[PDB]
């Protein structure tokens, strides 16, 4: 998918994105 649902996975502030708002 488009930089979105990688990011989600290494975003340690957005890969928390399902958990904590960013």
């Amino acid at each position: 998918s488009d930089p979105l649902e990688e990011y989600c996975k290494d975003n340690p502030e957005t890969n928390e994105c399902r958990t904590y708002d960013n």
